[PDB]
Protein backbone atom coordinates (compact mmCIF):
# COMPACT_ATOMS: atom_id res chain seq x y z
CA UNK A 1 0.00 0.00 0.00
CA UNK A 2 3.07 2.23 0.20
CA UNK A 3 3.85 1.95 -3.53
CA UNK A 4 2.02 3.68 -6.37
CA UNK A 5 1.25 0.36 -8.09
CA UNK A 6 -1.52 -0.18 -5.55
CA UNK A 7 -3.35 3.04 -6.50
CA UNK A 8 -4.42 2.15 -10.03
CA UNK A 9 -6.47 -0.22 -12.09
CA UNK A 10 -4.71 -1.38 -15.25
CA UNK A 11 -5.89 -1.98 -18.77
CA UNK A 12 -5.25 -5.44 -20.18
CA UNK A 13 -2.53 -3.96 -22.38
CA UNK A 14 -0.73 -2.28 -19.49
CA UNK A 15 -1.00 -5.30 -17.23
CA UNK A 16 0.16 -7.78 -19.86
CA UNK A 17 3.03 -5.53 -20.97
CA UNK A 18 4.37 -5.40 -17.40
CA UNK A 19 3.95 -9.17 -17.07
CA UNK A 20 5.78 -9.73 -20.36
CA UNK A 21 8.62 -7.37 -19.41
CA UNK A 22 9.20 -9.31 -16.20
CA UNK A 23 8.99 -12.74 -17.82
CA UNK A 24 11.27 -11.65 -20.66
CA UNK A 25 13.73 -10.48 -18.02
CA UNK A 26 13.65 -13.92 -16.39
CA UNK A 27 14.40 -15.57 -19.72
CA UNK A 28 17.25 -13.24 -20.61
CA UNK A 29 18.97 -13.70 -17.26
CA UNK A 30 18.63 -17.49 -17.23
CA UNK A 31 19.83 -17.77 -20.83
CA UNK A 32 22.84 -15.62 -19.93
CA UNK A 33 23.44 -17.82 -16.88
CA UNK A 34 24.09 -20.80 -19.16
CA UNK A 35 26.48 -18.75 -21.29
CA UNK A 36 28.51 -17.63 -18.27
CA UNK A 37 28.60 -21.19 -16.91
CA UNK A 38 29.90 -22.66 -20.17
CA UNK A 39 32.57 -20.01 -20.75
CA UNK A 40 33.98 -20.18 -17.21
CA UNK A 41 36.19 -23.09 -18.31
CA UNK A 42 38.00 -20.67 -20.66
CA UNK A 43 38.90 -18.26 -17.84
CA UNK A 44 42.17 -18.55 -15.94
CA UNK A 45 41.88 -19.36 -12.20
CA UNK A 46 42.90 -15.80 -11.28
CA UNK A 47 39.76 -14.38 -12.93
CA UNK A 48 37.30 -17.27 -12.84
CA UNK A 49 35.52 -15.90 -9.77
CA UNK A 50 34.47 -12.93 -11.89
CA UNK A 51 32.45 -15.18 -14.22
CA UNK A 52 31.05 -17.18 -11.30
CA UNK A 53 29.84 -13.90 -9.82
CA UNK A 54 27.92 -13.24 -13.05
CA UNK A 55 26.26 -16.64 -12.63
CA UNK A 56 25.23 -15.67 -9.10
CA UNK A 57 23.91 -12.32 -10.32
CA UNK A 58 21.90 -13.95 -13.12
CA UNK A 59 20.15 -16.40 -10.78
CA UNK A 60 19.61 -13.80 -8.05
CA UNK A 61 18.08 -11.27 -10.43
CA UNK A 62 16.23 -13.94 -12.38
CA UNK A 63 14.64 -15.32 -9.22
CA UNK A 64 13.52 -11.87 -8.08
CA UNK A 65 12.08 -11.07 -11.50
CA UNK A 66 10.24 -14.39 -11.51
CA UNK A 67 8.93 -13.68 -8.01
CA UNK A 68 7.78 -10.23 -9.11
CA UNK A 69 6.01 -11.71 -12.13
CA UNK A 70 4.05 -14.23 -10.06
CA UNK A 71 3.31 -11.62 -7.37
CA UNK A 72 1.96 -9.33 -10.10
CA UNK A 73 -0.42 -12.01 -11.40
CA UNK A 74 -1.40 -13.05 -7.85
CA UNK A 75 -2.28 -9.47 -6.88
CA UNK A 76 -4.64 -8.48 -9.71
CA UNK A 77 -7.68 -10.00 -11.37
CA UNK A 78 -9.52 -8.93 -14.52
CA UNK A 79 -12.88 -7.61 -13.31
CA UNK A 80 -15.35 -5.50 -15.32
CA UNK A 81 -12.87 -4.67 -18.06
CA UNK A 82 -9.74 -3.85 -16.05
CA UNK A 83 -7.17 -5.50 -13.83
CA UNK A 84 -8.00 -4.58 -10.24
CA UNK A 85 -6.13 -5.13 -7.00
CA UNK A 86 -7.25 -8.22 -5.09
CA UNK A 87 -4.41 -8.94 -2.67
CA UNK A 88 -1.50 -7.07 -1.08
CA UNK A 89 1.26 -9.14 -2.66
CA UNK A 90 3.15 -6.74 -4.99
CA UNK A 91 5.79 -4.18 -4.10
CA UNK A 92 9.10 -3.03 -5.52
CA UNK A 93 10.79 -3.41 -2.13
CA UNK A 94 11.95 -6.91 -3.01
CA UNK A 95 14.16 -5.42 -5.73
CA UNK A 96 15.85 -3.18 -3.16
CA UNK A 97 16.54 -6.04 -0.76
CA UNK A 98 18.03 -8.04 -3.61
CA UNK A 99 20.37 -5.18 -4.56
CA UNK A 100 22.03 -5.66 -1.17
CA UNK A 101 23.34 -8.89 -2.72
CA UNK A 102 23.70 -8.18 -6.45
CA UNK A 103 25.43 -4.77 -6.23
CA UNK A 104 28.34 -6.18 -4.15
CA UNK A 105 28.71 -8.97 -6.73
CA UNK A 106 28.79 -6.53 -9.65
CA UNK A 107 31.40 -4.40 -7.90
CA UNK A 108 33.57 -7.34 -6.82
CA UNK A 109 33.78 -8.73 -10.41
CA UNK A 110 35.07 -5.32 -11.55
CA UNK A 111 37.78 -5.22 -8.87
CA UNK A 112 38.91 -8.73 -9.82
CA UNK A 113 39.47 -7.92 -13.51
CA UNK A 114 41.22 -4.68 -12.51
CA UNK A 115 43.87 -6.99 -10.98
CA UNK A 116 43.45 -5.76 -7.41
CA UNK A 117 44.60 -8.27 -4.85
CA UNK A 118 45.28 -8.73 -1.18
CA UNK A 119 44.76 -5.85 1.19
CA UNK A 120 43.80 -3.31 -1.47
CA UNK A 121 41.11 -5.67 -2.80
CA UNK A 122 39.65 -6.31 0.66
CA UNK A 123 39.87 -2.66 1.73
CA UNK A 124 38.40 -1.27 -1.50
CA UNK A 125 35.62 -3.85 -1.55
CA UNK A 126 34.73 -3.00 2.05
CA UNK A 127 34.36 0.73 1.45
CA UNK A 128 32.44 0.14 -1.79
CA UNK A 129 30.03 -2.33 -0.20
CA UNK A 130 29.41 -0.06 2.79
CA UNK A 131 28.73 2.87 0.45
CA UNK A 132 26.46 0.72 -1.72
CA UNK A 133 24.51 -0.58 1.28
CA UNK A 134 24.09 2.98 2.55
CA UNK A 135 22.73 3.97 -0.86
CA UNK A 136 20.34 1.00 -1.00
CA UNK A 137 19.08 1.25 2.58
CA UNK A 138 18.36 4.98 2.36
CA UNK A 139 16.65 4.50 -0.99
CA UNK A 140 14.59 1.65 0.44
CA UNK A 141 13.36 3.87 3.27
CA UNK A 142 12.66 6.68 0.81
CA UNK A 143 10.39 4.62 -1.45
CA UNK A 144 8.21 3.61 1.52
CA UNK A 145 6.99 7.22 1.24
CA UNK A 146 6.37 7.41 -2.51
CA UNK A 147 2.59 7.59 -1.91
CA UNK A 148 2.31 9.38 1.42
CA UNK A 149 5.22 11.84 1.65
CA UNK A 150 7.01 12.86 -1.55
CA UNK A 151 9.15 15.35 0.39
CA UNK A 152 10.53 12.40 2.43
CA UNK A 153 11.18 10.43 -0.74
CA UNK A 154 13.20 13.39 -2.04
CA UNK A 155 15.28 13.85 1.13
CA UNK A 156 16.12 10.17 1.52
CA UNK A 157 16.91 10.20 -2.20
CA UNK A 158 19.37 13.07 -1.74
CA UNK A 159 21.14 11.17 1.05
CA UNK A 160 21.21 8.05 -1.12
CA UNK A 161 22.61 10.01 -4.08
CA UNK A 162 25.46 11.25 -1.88
CA UNK A 163 26.46 7.62 -1.27
CA UNK A 164 26.12 6.90 -5.01
CA UNK A 165 28.43 9.80 -5.89
CA UNK A 166 31.10 8.72 -3.40
CA UNK A 167 30.84 5.10 -4.56
CA UNK A 168 31.31 6.19 -8.19
CA UNK A 169 34.32 8.29 -7.22
CA UNK A 170 35.97 5.28 -5.59
CA UNK A 171 35.24 3.09 -8.62
CA UNK A 172 36.40 5.66 -11.14
CA UNK A 173 39.54 6.45 -9.18
CA UNK A 174 40.54 2.79 -8.97
CA UNK A 175 39.81 2.19 -12.66
CA UNK A 176 41.85 5.12 -13.89
CA UNK A 177 44.77 4.42 -11.56
CA UNK A 178 44.94 0.70 -12.43
CA UNK A 179 44.01 0.34 -16.08
CA UNK A 180 47.72 0.34 -16.98
CA UNK A 181 48.01 -3.08 -15.29
CA UNK A 182 45.46 -4.60 -17.65
CA UNK A 183 46.56 -7.07 -20.32
CA UNK A 184 45.60 -7.68 -23.93
CA UNK A 185 44.34 -4.19 -24.67
CA UNK A 186 41.66 -4.37 -21.98
CA UNK A 187 42.94 -1.08 -20.56
CA UNK A 188 40.77 0.45 -23.29
CA UNK A 189 37.79 -1.85 -22.66
CA UNK A 190 37.60 -1.13 -18.92
CA UNK A 191 37.01 2.58 -19.59
CA UNK A 192 33.92 1.67 -21.63
CA UNK A 193 32.75 -0.56 -18.78
CA UNK A 194 32.88 2.44 -16.44
CA UNK A 195 30.76 4.55 -18.78
CA UNK A 196 28.28 1.70 -19.28
CA UNK A 197 27.98 1.48 -15.50
CA UNK A 198 27.42 5.21 -15.07
CA UNK A 199 24.66 5.15 -17.70
CA UNK A 200 22.92 1.99 -16.56
CA UNK A 201 23.08 2.64 -12.81
CA UNK A 202 21.72 6.18 -13.23
CA UNK A 203 18.51 4.73 -14.69
CA UNK A 204 17.58 3.40 -11.23
CA UNK A 205 17.26 6.81 -9.51
CA UNK A 206 15.25 8.00 -12.50
CA UNK A 207 12.84 5.10 -11.90
CA UNK A 208 12.78 5.96 -8.17
CA UNK A 209 11.56 9.45 -9.05
CA UNK A 210 8.70 8.35 -11.34
CA UNK A 211 6.17 8.88 -8.50
CA UNK A 212 7.16 12.55 -8.33
CA UNK A 213 6.66 13.28 -12.05
CA UNK A 214 4.34 10.62 -13.54
CA UNK A 215 2.05 9.35 -10.76
CA UNK A 216 -0.36 7.38 -12.94
CA UNK A 217 -0.72 3.92 -14.45
CA UNK A 218 1.51 4.80 -17.41
CA UNK A 219 4.21 5.85 -14.94
CA UNK A 220 3.99 2.41 -13.36
CA UNK A 221 4.63 0.94 -16.80
CA UNK A 222 7.46 3.38 -17.49
CA UNK A 223 9.18 2.49 -14.21
CA UNK A 224 9.11 -1.22 -15.03
CA UNK A 225 10.40 -0.47 -18.53
CA UNK A 226 13.26 1.57 -17.08
CA UNK A 227 14.11 -1.17 -14.58
CA UNK A 228 14.16 -3.68 -17.46
CA UNK A 229 16.55 -1.59 -19.56
CA UNK A 230 18.70 -0.92 -16.50
CA UNK A 231 18.74 -4.56 -15.37
CA UNK A 232 19.77 -5.93 -18.77
CA UNK A 233 22.43 -3.24 -19.21
CA UNK A 234 23.86 -3.29 -15.67
CA UNK A 235 23.85 -7.08 -15.24
CA UNK A 236 23.84 -8.87 -18.62
CA UNK A 237 25.67 -6.49 -20.97
CA UNK A 238 28.03 -5.52 -18.15
CA UNK A 239 28.62 -9.20 -17.34
CA UNK A 240 29.43 -9.97 -20.97
CA UNK A 241 32.02 -7.19 -21.01
CA UNK A 242 33.54 -8.37 -17.71
CA UNK A 243 33.72 -11.90 -19.13
CA UNK A 244 35.34 -10.64 -22.33
CA UNK A 245 37.95 -8.80 -20.25
CA UNK A 246 38.54 -11.88 -18.11
CA UNK A 247 39.05 -14.18 -21.10
CA UNK A 248 41.23 -11.67 -22.95
CA UNK A 249 43.50 -11.16 -19.93
CA UNK A 250 43.56 -14.92 -19.34
CA UNK A 251 44.80 -15.47 -22.89
CA UNK A 252 47.40 -12.71 -22.64
CA UNK A 253 48.62 -14.35 -19.41
CA UNK A 254 49.16 -17.69 -21.16
CA UNK A 255 46.04 -19.67 -20.21
CA UNK A 256 45.72 -22.11 -23.11
CA UNK A 257 41.93 -22.71 -22.99
CA UNK A 258 41.42 -18.95 -23.23
CA UNK A 259 43.88 -18.70 -26.16
CA UNK A 260 42.04 -21.42 -28.12
CA UNK A 261 38.58 -20.03 -27.30
CA UNK A 262 39.59 -16.68 -28.79
C1 LIG B 1 23.89 13.30 10.98
C2 LIG B 1 23.65 12.32 9.84
C3 LIG B 1 24.95 11.57 9.52
C4 LIG B 1 25.75 12.35 8.48
C5 LIG B 1 26.85 11.46 7.89
C6 LIG B 1 26.24 10.49 6.88
C7 LIG B 1 26.69 10.84 5.46
C8 LIG B 1 28.17 10.51 5.27
C9 LIG B 1 28.44 10.07 3.83
C10 LIG B 1 29.67 9.95 3.35
C11 LIG B 1 30.92 10.25 4.18
C12 LIG B 1 31.91 9.09 4.10
C13 LIG B 1 32.88 9.26 2.93
C14 LIG B 1 34.29 8.83 3.33
C15 LIG B 1 34.82 7.74 2.39
C16 LIG B 1 36.34 7.66 2.55
C17 LIG B 1 36.83 6.21 2.46
C18 LIG B 1 37.01 5.83 1.00
O1 LIG B 1 36.23 6.21 0.19
O2 LIG B 1 38.11 5.06 0.61
C19 LIG B 1 38.22 4.88 -0.77
C20 LIG B 1 39.64 4.43 -1.13
O3 LIG B 1 39.92 4.86 -2.43
C21 LIG B 1 39.74 2.91 -1.04
O4 LIG B 1 40.97 2.55 -0.48
C1 LIG C 1 22.40 14.79 -3.31
C2 LIG C 1 22.75 16.00 -4.17
C3 LIG C 1 24.27 16.13 -4.25
C4 LIG C 1 24.69 16.52 -5.66
C5 LIG C 1 26.20 16.33 -5.82
C6 LIG C 1 26.61 16.63 -7.26
C7 LIG C 1 28.09 16.34 -7.45
C8 LIG C 1 28.28 15.42 -8.65
C9 LIG C 1 29.78 15.27 -8.95
C10 LIG C 1 30.34 14.13 -9.32
C11 LIG C 1 29.56 12.83 -9.50
C12 LIG C 1 30.49 11.64 -9.24
C13 LIG C 1 30.94 11.01 -10.56
C14 LIG C 1 32.27 10.29 -10.36
C15 LIG C 1 33.01 10.27 -11.69
C16 LIG C 1 34.39 9.67 -11.50
C17 LIG C 1 35.34 10.74 -10.97
C18 LIG C 1 36.76 10.19 -11.01
O1 LIG C 1 36.92 9.02 -11.13
O2 LIG C 1 37.86 11.04 -10.91
C19 LIG C 1 38.84 10.82 -11.88
C20 LIG C 1 40.20 10.68 -11.20
O3 LIG C 1 40.42 11.79 -10.38
C21 LIG C 1 41.29 10.58 -12.25
O4 LIG C 1 42.42 9.95 -11.71
C1 LIG D 1 22.95 -13.36 -24.07
C2 LIG D 1 23.81 -13.61 -25.30
C3 LIG D 1 24.95 -14.55 -24.94
C4 LIG D 1 25.53 -15.19 -26.20
C5 LIG D 1 26.55 -14.68 -26.87
C6 LIG D 1 27.26 -13.39 -26.43
C7 LIG D 1 28.63 -13.31 -27.10
C8 LIG D 1 29.29 -11.97 -26.79
C9 LIG D 1 30.79 -12.13 -26.53
C10 LIG D 1 31.09 -11.80 -25.07
C11 LIG D 1 32.55 -12.12 -24.73
C12 LIG D 1 32.76 -13.64 -24.66
C13 LIG D 1 33.61 -14.14 -25.82
O1 LIG D 1 33.81 -13.45 -26.76
O2 LIG D 1 34.18 -15.42 -25.79
C14 LIG D 1 33.27 -16.46 -25.54
C15 LIG D 1 33.36 -17.51 -26.65
O3 LIG D 1 32.06 -17.83 -27.08
C16 LIG D 1 34.04 -18.79 -26.17
O4 LIG D 1 33.58 -19.88 -26.91
C1 LIG E 1 21.13 -4.76 -11.06
C2 LIG E 1 20.79 -3.68 -10.16
C3 LIG E 1 21.48 -2.54 -9.96
C4 LIG E 1 22.76 -2.22 -10.68
C5 LIG E 1 20.92 -1.55 -9.02
C6 LIG E 1 21.44 -0.33 -8.85
C7 LIG E 1 20.72 0.63 -8.02
C8 LIG E 1 21.07 1.92 -7.83
C9 LIG E 1 22.26 2.57 -8.45
C10 LIG E 1 20.19 2.74 -6.97
C11 LIG E 1 20.39 4.04 -6.78
C12 LIG E 1 19.53 4.96 -6.01
C13 LIG E 1 19.85 6.27 -5.88
C14 LIG E 1 21.16 6.82 -6.36
C15 LIG E 1 19.01 7.34 -5.23
C16 LIG E 1 17.57 6.84 -5.23
C17 LIG E 1 17.51 5.49 -4.57
C18 LIG E 1 18.24 4.44 -5.41
C19 LIG E 1 18.49 3.31 -4.42
C20 LIG E 1 17.25 3.97 -6.49
C1 LIG F 1 18.02 -22.10 -21.43
C2 LIG F 1 17.09 -21.38 -20.46
C3 LIG F 1 16.18 -20.41 -21.20
C4 LIG F 1 15.42 -19.50 -20.23
C5 LIG F 1 14.66 -20.32 -19.20
C6 LIG F 1 13.45 -19.56 -18.66
C7 LIG F 1 12.25 -20.48 -18.63
C8 LIG F 1 10.92 -19.95 -18.31
C9 LIG F 1 10.76 -18.77 -17.37
C10 LIG F 1 9.44 -18.91 -16.61
C11 LIG F 1 8.85 -17.56 -16.22
C12 LIG F 1 7.33 -17.66 -16.14
C13 LIG F 1 6.76 -16.73 -15.08
C14 LIG F 1 5.26 -16.51 -15.30
C15 LIG F 1 4.59 -15.99 -14.04
C16 LIG F 1 3.36 -15.17 -14.37
O1 LIG F 1 3.45 -14.13 -15.07
O2 LIG F 1 2.24 -15.52 -13.93
C1 LIG G 1 22.72 -25.57 -25.01
C2 LIG G 1 23.15 -26.52 -23.91
C3 LIG G 1 24.55 -26.54 -23.46
C4 LIG G 1 25.66 -26.41 -24.48
C5 LIG G 1 27.01 -26.35 -23.77
C6 LIG G 1 27.69 -27.72 -23.70
C7 LIG G 1 28.77 -27.88 -24.77
C8 LIG G 1 30.17 -27.82 -24.15
C9 LIG G 1 31.15 -27.10 -25.07
C10 LIG G 1 32.42 -26.72 -24.33
C11 LIG G 1 33.63 -26.93 -25.21
O1 LIG G 1 33.59 -26.64 -26.42
O2 LIG G 1 34.69 -27.40 -24.73
C1 LIG H 1 30.48 -4.99 6.22
C2 LIG H 1 30.53 -5.68 4.86
C3 LIG H 1 31.97 -5.87 4.40
C4 LIG H 1 32.03 -6.76 3.17
C5 LIG H 1 33.47 -6.93 2.71
C6 LIG H 1 33.58 -8.05 1.68
C7 LIG H 1 35.05 -8.41 1.47
C8 LIG H 1 35.23 -9.15 0.15
C9 LIG H 1 36.70 -9.11 -0.20
C10 LIG H 1 37.16 -9.75 -1.44
C11 LIG H 1 36.52 -11.04 -1.88
C12 LIG H 1 37.31 -11.65 -3.04
C13 LIG H 1 37.50 -13.15 -2.83
C14 LIG H 1 38.02 -13.85 -4.08
C15 LIG H 1 39.42 -13.39 -4.49
C16 LIG H 1 39.60 -13.58 -5.99
C17 LIG H 1 41.04 -13.32 -6.41
C18 LIG H 1 41.56 -14.45 -7.27
O1 LIG H 1 41.24 -15.64 -7.03
O2 LIG H 1 42.34 -14.21 -8.22
C1 LIG I 1 21.67 -5.12 7.69
C2 LIG I 1 22.35 -4.30 6.61
C3 LIG I 1 23.76 -3.87 7.03
C4 LIG I 1 23.76 -2.50 7.70
C5 LIG I 1 25.15 -1.87 7.66
C6 LIG I 1 25.28 -0.79 6.60
C7 LIG I 1 25.32 0.60 7.23
C8 LIG I 1 25.10 1.64 6.17
C9 LIG I 1 24.40 2.90 6.48
C10 LIG I 1 23.24 2.91 7.45
C11 LIG I 1 22.15 3.86 6.99
C12 LIG I 1 21.21 4.17 8.16
C13 LIG I 1 19.78 4.45 7.71
C14 LIG I 1 18.76 3.83 8.67
C15 LIG I 1 17.65 4.80 9.07
C16 LIG I 1 16.27 4.33 8.61
C17 LIG I 1 15.24 4.50 9.71
O1 LIG I 1 15.53 4.27 10.91
O2 LIG I 1 14.08 4.88 9.43
C1 LIG J 1 23.35 7.58 7.39
C2 LIG J 1 22.01 8.27 7.14
C3 LIG J 1 22.24 9.76 7.01
C4 LIG J 1 21.16 10.71 7.33
C5 LIG J 1 19.73 10.43 6.93
C6 LIG J 1 18.90 11.69 7.17
C7 LIG J 1 17.51 11.59 6.55
C8 LIG J 1 16.42 11.53 7.61
C9 LIG J 1 15.12 12.15 7.11
C10 LIG J 1 14.02 11.96 8.15
C11 LIG J 1 12.71 12.60 7.71
C12 LIG J 1 11.78 12.68 8.90
O1 LIG J 1 11.47 11.64 9.53
O2 LIG J 1 11.30 13.78 9.27
C1 LIG K 1 17.23 10.98 -6.36
C2 LIG K 1 17.61 12.45 -6.54
C3 LIG K 1 17.13 13.31 -5.36
C4 LIG K 1 17.32 14.78 -5.69
C5 LIG K 1 17.14 15.67 -4.45
C6 LIG K 1 15.76 16.31 -4.40
C7 LIG K 1 15.79 17.81 -4.70
C8 LIG K 1 14.70 18.53 -3.91
C9 LIG K 1 14.19 19.72 -4.69
C10 LIG K 1 13.07 20.51 -4.15
C11 LIG K 1 12.15 19.90 -3.11
C12 LIG K 1 10.81 20.62 -3.08
C13 LIG K 1 9.94 20.04 -1.97
C14 LIG K 1 8.46 20.13 -2.30
C15 LIG K 1 7.64 19.10 -1.53
C16 LIG K 1 6.35 18.77 -2.26
C17 LIG K 1 5.30 18.24 -1.29
C18 LIG K 1 4.09 17.75 -2.05
O1 LIG K 1 3.69 18.37 -3.06
O2 LIG K 1 3.48 16.74 -1.67
CL1 LIG L 1 18.93 -7.42 -8.77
Amino acid sequence: MKNIESLFDYSAGQFEFIDHLLTMGVGVHFAALIFFLVVSQFVAPKYRIATALSCIVMVSAGLILNSQAVMWTDAYAYVDGSYQLQDLTFSNGYRYVNWMATIPCLLLQLLIVLNLKGKELFSTATWLILAAWGMIITGYVGQLYEVDDIAQLMIWGAVSTAFFVVMNWIVGTKIFKNRATMLGGTDSTITKVFWLMMFAWTLYPIAYLVPAFMNNADGVVLRQLLFTIADISSKVIYGLMITYIAIQQSAAAGYVPAQQAL
